[PDB]
RNA sequence: AAAAAAAAAAAAAAAAAACUAGAUACUAACACAUUUAAUUUUUUUUUGUU
């Protein structure tokens, strides 16, 4: 609803096209920050609404590290970019769960200590 | 220009109020398009990763 709300802004004055566009910012960015998720999705179901807008390569779930529940954010890189454009803007403000999630843009920097959540997560990923 | 008179009835201290609706004049240099670049509507069960 922050970034809901300048996408209003920017398309009424006809900006229409990236160049112009705030997320013209970024370019060499896929991640994106996964925000309010409910508690109970997991990877497969955040790999379920996120495909609507591209080809997801990879995903990350942060979850903690003893009890091993989500955090209630996520990193899902999509294959093609402009998936990124179209994730943020579109499905920001979406109810799921009855609690509004939110996306942004991210740089992602991978931590050592989910190494092998990495393979693990990617060789599902890897099936396709 | 100009040269009077005379024969014992009256007097007066100068319409409201209330009710309900309608009719028309009028009063305040009243206000009538700019208003938006520091500052409080922005609210949720804390939870954005070398």
């Amino acid at each position: 609803n922050k970034i809901q709300q300048i996408n209003d802004k920017e398309l009424q004055s006809g900006i229409l096209s990236p160049h112009q566009s705030w997320h013209n910012e970024y370019k060499d960015n896929a991640y994106i920050y996964i925000g309010n998720l409910n508690r109970e999705l997991t990877e497969g179901d955040i790999l379920t609404v996120f495909s609507e807008y591209g080809v997801p390569v990879d995903v990350i779930l942060s979850r903690d590290e003893n009890t091993g529940e989500s955090q209630g954010f996520a990193y899902l890189k999509y294959e093609d970019q402009r998936s990124t454009i179209l994730a943020v803007d579109n499905l920001n403000g979406f109810k799921i769960g009855g609690r509004a999630l939110k996306i942004d843009h991210t740089f992602y920097r991978p931590k050592r200590s989910l190494q092998k959540y990495y393979e693990a997560v990617k060789e599902e990923l890897d099936r396709d």
